[PDB]
């Protein structure tokens, strides 16, 4: 499979040069193979982008109850997160102060406090340890909390960050707030989760993410409602937006459902509010709402799909009835962890309000059918006669966008 | 298991330094432990030797059809071999010159064209590319055709070389198509293939078919039919042919079937028509023909085996009524995938003319007689206490035999 | 799972710098994380201590019959012990010496001779080659025997060493005499064999193991009858032992056993026989003896546990009725075999004198119960935040004196 593959494809790989690499990157082109194969710059990838920018964890209505925590693996690190006694929600690293244990050990849970199951030294829910037992009469355990993670609510979606210097959040944060404050995401819950292990490089993941040009012939169920006009999927609405387009960002706003597509300076996120196609209301096999008791306030009915994406962790679609969001974590050079969460109203009721196969069903699809792409994908890409090749203009401007974003990153890093 | 061994041994190593390793290499011993064990040695021999010599592929006759394709991996390369409109077969790299994608995901089928499944960029069975949407007014399809894969047609057998500058290909098929004409190879079908996955080196894999030292204790079935005489299995006969033996090159030459024993100046092949033991005339368990429909024009009826191996990737057993071929490609530095192929005549009718078991039992036993055996050597192999040991003069000629023009090879490639 | 979590971290790791991170230790905190993840440490675990130290083996009892041999791996050696024609027990490498191969290839038996399975090169049970098949005349079989393993037998246990050079191995088989020979070792029979696979770095299975801080709340069987006091598990009785626990050994020695707490001057071995909790007298759920025909002349009945441990191979529980030999052996950087070996006396009878479940149960889940403990530790201990934190002085002296046995004889080996 591709695991042997991957062995077999860095055995006879060049050196990575990685600057000599970035130096002769042209923005038209795929990037060379390391890129997508090589562990030199997988390990580059953790070190410069994972574990230094914002990344998209979890809902902030999975830590609803007190005590109630949930934990993730990002790279090697493992966190928790979880909301403390005062109803703040906090994220700490996973790890014992005394030996180095994880202490929570399930995904999810509530807890009165937070014991280690190695030898119980415990913390209180902000981090701070209050029982060591027997560690003698000069233990201060005032220097053995737990190490605490940067964490942001964006209006009711948890973000991290590894760094002890994160980047600036908050100018991303105010210009979602009003694209998301109009969903009332703190009021969801979660009706379903996915996970899926795609066997490509996270990058790979991205670039398909970022295109429509493989739609046409490979998501029967996706393109009921989704359309495949590139100025949806792309940026070209960067430069101007098409007068088609423009009227219904007008309905939306009108309405008061804020929808202009906005492109950070730096490229690292898009909000914009797109037309489904026909007259579809939402992402089902009848292109009717999913659900009934819908989730927020946005109106028209018609409005169609929020698009947010936020490099490198994370794109959304938050539609009138439920939204959906993406988190992308790597796991190997050719591996990479794709959790797909459907949020629906706080009291919708399973089997009332929405039917969970209607719900679920397109972007189950969906994502097996963009895994399968990925990884056949990944597949040719690890052969060594694979050399870069041309993105089309037209139809693929977003995955420029994406692998600008991340040779610039990437650059700025290693400065 | 092995793959434990394996990363265990490479652990403790003493650094591989290839040149010294080749230098005060001798001839009449088994490798130095690296060899068989190494990861950098493996990466040298796909670069130097895999990755620059003619390897065997398949046989035509599984690509009769028009727009037929068979693909195959070769190390971290992904082939296809495709009979074009033209009714001539060639070899491409199975990767859209897009962005990478396999573009052929089965082992064999028909097609009318290569048709990329991620965004449908169109080729031709020649390679050219004959469409790719939207991709703007300054795309030169003409750069952007399949890779070809350099293929030559040895009487009905293909080989490919994935060097840019291969070596003398005409020298071995001009010596060979006498003895393989009369096989009527055009002719045949695939009655039966088997994959196996070899737990050892690649050499191991060699030095173990290029010897019958270890027949006796090991091949009941096969002993019924194959003889034990080293003469047989190794080289003796390139100093001089025993009486025996040229009395049967004799009657195998009086009746106008090619036998006499030929081995390459630099060794890389070797042909010989060998008589079978006793009064056996096919690989069975009964001795007699598997096929009563023959494969080609040989006679007499017992002429009995012609042997032909061609470093580093195949040896090849033409007898009267039916063929095998053996294919060697490698896994990892301690696996190798060994691919065995029954060819009999086209015509020949399954349960009619040849029973299934009949033809193959022998053997897909003896094959699996050999990975055991080969995985144990490996296993010791892999102990740090292991050294090299001295090959018997009269057992094993045709080992060294191997293990010199491997040496030779890599010295040449590392010049 | 674990594998992941290991590739991930070594990603992003700084350079192991040993010698840096060696000058900085401080006894009184958990090693740096290299040490517990990293594959270069790991390699010098093995090739530093591993193959330099004396190591245990297995029991003699195993090799009670004429021609029996017991085969083990250590790191990438493959070892045979048997038991030759004159009655000694000898240890080899388990290769052949013409090309490497394996020769005994099940995990215990009996033989006449050793016949290689390849070419059947047939050796005697001390190691010389007696035959081998037409290898010439010029073929010195006197260089060809099979390389021996230095081994010495403690009081019934079997120890190896990897070294040409062994270390002193009759300072601790003096000192460890008095205490074992009251077992009656030799006279044992296995009733029962263990083999798991804890993931994690060997050496956080002997920190756990070296410490009952954790035994409370993870160990309920155990804790019927093992005593949480400090001073049983640790080495506080080096710098003197408590009234209570020298009225213990005194009833021993009073009695015959030989019970004092020995610690060796470098830290390798300590030998001392503890009183259980309460009135237990074994290892079991009602605490009394597991067979009834006695291993050994051990008196009095409740003399408790003779434990010994002797790095970096083994720890043991030697008690009035039975006894139980634990082997630890490294896999991986995160991942050790324990072998779990209960001996009675070689006339009990299954069934009769002792209930395999009754007599294994406790220590089947303790192991277990441990496992899963050091696999949590090892995984939070990947995080790239994991740093030292303090042992516990009172409860954790054993874990120190383990650590800085380690340390030592790392730096010594480095030097
Ligand atoms: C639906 N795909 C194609 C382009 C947009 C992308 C998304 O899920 O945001
Ligand atoms: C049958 N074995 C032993 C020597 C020849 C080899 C072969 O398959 O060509
Ligand atoms: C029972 N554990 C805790 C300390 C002693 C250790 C042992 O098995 O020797
Ligand atoms: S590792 Fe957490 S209390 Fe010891
Ligand atoms: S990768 Fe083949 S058409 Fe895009
Ligand atoms: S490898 Fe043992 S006899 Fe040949
Ligand atoms: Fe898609
Ligand atoms: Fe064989
Ligand atoms: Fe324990």
């Amino acid at each position: 499979g591709t695991e042997n593959l991957y062995f077999q494809s860095m055995m006879t790989a060049n050196p990575t040069s990685i600057h000599q690499r970035l130096d002769r990157r042209l923005s038209g082109f795929s990037l060379e193979q390391p890129f997508y194969t090589s562990p030199e710059v997988y390990a580059l990838d953790l070190q410069h982008i994972f574990y230094k920018q914002w990344l998209y964890a979890v809902p902030v209505c999975q830590l609803a109850k007190a005590g109630s925590y949930t934990t993730l693996r990002v790279g090697a690190y493992e966190v928790v997160i979880v909301r403390s006694r005062d109803g703040e929600v906090r994220a700490f690293h996973n790890s014992c102060r005394h030996r180095g244990s994880l202490i929570c050990k399930a995904r999810q849970g509530q807890v009165a406090k937070l014991v280690c199951p190695y030898h119980q030294w415990t913390y209180e829910l902000d981090g701070k340890l209050i029982w060591a037992n027997d560690m003698g009469p000069d233990f201060d355990a005032s220097k053995y909390g737990l190490k605490p993670v940067n964490l942001r609510n964006l209006d009711g979606l948890i973000y991290i960050c590894l760094s002890d210097t994160p980047p600036d959040f908050q100018t991303f944060a105010q210009l979602a707030r009003p694209y998301l404050e109009v969903h009332d995401l703190k009021d969801a819950k979660v009706a379903f989760t996915s996970t899926i292990i795609e066997k490509g490089n996270w990058k790979l993941v991205w670039e398909n993410n970022r295109e429509c040009y493989h739609c046409s012939s490979n998501h029967p169920a996706l393109c009921r409602s989704f359309p495949l006009d590139p100025e949806v999927a792309g940026v070209q609405a960067d430069g101007g937006v098409s007068k088609k387009l423009q009227a219904h960002f007008d309905r939306c706003e009108a309405a008061g459902t804020p929808a202009q597509f906005v492109l950070a300076g730096d490229g690292q996120y898009r909000l914009a509010r797109m037309p489904l196609q026909e007259k579809a209301l939402s992402y089902t096999m009848d292109g009717k709402a999913a659900v009934s008791r819908h989730l927020g306030r946005v109106a028209p009915p018609d409005a169609g799909t929020l698009l947010m994406f936020h490099y490198p962790s994370t794109w959304n679609h938050f539609l009138p009835d439920h939204s959906l969001t993406f988190r992308v974590m790597p796991i190997s050079p050719t591996e990479t962890e794709v959790t797909t969460t459907w949020l629906v109203h706080k009291d919708a009721v399973e089997g009332v309000d929405y039917d969970l196969k209607r719900l679920t069903e397109v972007w189950i699809a969906t994502n097996d059918e963009d895994r399968e792409i990925v990884e056949t994908n990944q597949q040719g890409i690890l052969s060594p006669a694979y050399v870069p090749g041309p993105y089309s203009p037209g139809q693929e401007s977003g995955v420029m966008q994406f692998v600008d974003w991340y040779a610039a990153s990437l650059e700025r890093a290693l400065a």
